[PDB]
């Protein structure tokens, strides 16, 4: 039978309707005590749950007495439990939860192997959480798990691929916003803001994956095509007026990633609908809400400059309109600079004028004009005005030089 993501004979998964631990499982946990809380783990109630988290919690530090409560069936209910656990939409319970496992593997180094590839998994999932209050104390309890020593830790992106890459598919491609939240106790926005976090953080361990591994395009090909085919990363790239841009700028990173290990111009069907979605997503950004793209703006114009170098500017050819697309992209952008944006504008301009993608005089020249003009009616009044004035007109300097060729 599959057992999702689970290694040792019982159902790991990240729905609330199966992977669930057995009634007769939970019966011969060592203790009454840890039945009890399991027992609450299992209920809804937050504040009996988070209070079941500590009370286990504690347990674990005084490992030393309570060594046999966490025998083998404890790991199996807890391995099923975790992966639930993590999802929470209350942070609370999701750093209590990576902290538990993370000590049991310090406690229990050479006793908990057989669930490494169960942990290992979800625990660096806890360190993709995109905020910085849930990922950052799952890394310094990690890092501190494996005594600081760095290696140790590069590691596990290596040993654990298969599972990672497991665990990514599990999210992006088996699981939706519906399977994920129970619709009886959650509303449909709720239910998309937690699919909407939970899948942001696959997308940036997809990311470490393919940093920390080289050959990871060759040994999980497959599963790989399965998961960047899917529609559900590329949805990220969707703004909303609630939401913010951290989930939007890690699909852009992982187009990049992508392309920069040369897995891009081996799998052109992916190309070709990270590029499209990408473009989509342009001619949704408009004066109502470019204070709010703002911060993503050069990220955007760099990737799309970084693209344009991939034969001669082929990516643009995926859609005729796409110069008309760039076109009004670009009059927007202009209206909420930043530091960066306008150095990425020109690396855009580097890279498509080998084909001579807009026109010098009658489309490029006229925004660096309504750039500055801008400029000038609005600053100094804010930082960083003085910066971004400066690589304006460096940038801007270099573009005239091309201006005796025309
Ligand atoms: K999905």
């Amino acid at each position: 039978t599959d057992l999702g993501l689970g290694h040792n004979g019982v159902r790991i998964s990240l729905n609330y309707f199966d992977g669930l631990p057995d009634p007769s499982l939970l019966n011969s946990l060592y203790s009454n005590e840890l039945k009890l809380i399991f027992k609450s783990l299992l209920k809804r109630d937050e504040t009996t749950k988070e209070k079941a988290l500590m009370d286990l919690s504690n347990l674990i530090s005084d490992f030393n007495q309570n060594e046999y409560f966490f025998n083998d069936i404890f790991l199996l209910c807890w391995s099923q439990i975790y992966a639930k656990l993590i999802i929470s939409d209350y942070k609370v319970i999701r750093l209590q939860s990576h902290q538990i496992t993370i000590m049991l593997v310090k406690s229990l180094r050479k006793k908990i192997s057989k669930f490494l590839k169960d942990f290992i998994p979800l625990i660096l999932l806890g360190t993709c959480e995109l905020d910085y209050s849930v990922s950052k104390p799952s890394l310094n309890e990690l890092t501190e798990c494996f005594n600081k020593d760095p290696a140790k830790i590069n590691a596990l992106w290596a040993v654990f691929q298969e599972q990672l890459l497991n665990l990514v598919k599990e999210i992006v491609v088996n699981e939706n916003e519906d399977t994920i939240s129970d619709e009886r106790y959650s509303s449909k926005e709720e239910s998309e803001f937690r699919y909407h976090r939970v899948i942001a953080s696959a997308v940036l361990l997809l990311i470490k994956l393919f940093v920390h591994n080289k050959d990871v395009s060759e040994r999980n090909s497959s599963s790989l095509k399965v998961i960047l085919s899917d529609e559900s990363i590329w949805k990220l790239l969707n703004l909303k007026n609630g939401q913010n841009t951290n989930a939007y700028e890690t699909v852009l990173r992982l187009i990049d990633v992508l392309y920069t290990r040369g897995y891009m111009p081996s799998h052109k069907n992916i190309m070709k609908l990270a590029v499209k979605k990408l473009l989509k997503s342009l001619t949704h950004i408009t004066s109502k809400n470019i204070l709010k793209v703002c911060p993503v703006l050069p990220s955007i114009l760099n990737l799309l400059a970084t693209l344009d170098d991939y034969e001669d500017g082929t990516i643009w050819s995926y859609d005729k309109s796409s110069k008309e697309k760039v076109l009004k992209f670009l009059s927007v952008s202009r209206t909420s600079p930043s530091p960066g944006f306008f150095n990425a504008v020109f690396a855009l301009y580097s890279s498509t004028k080998r084909h001579s993608f807009l026109d010098y005089y009658l489309e490029w020249l006229p925004f660096w004009q309504k750039s500055v003009q801008r400029l000038n009616e609005k600053g100094f009044s804010a930082r960083n005005s003085a910066e971004v004035l400066n690589e304006f007109w460096t940038n801007f300097l270099k573009f005239a030089e091309d201006s005796s060729e025309e």
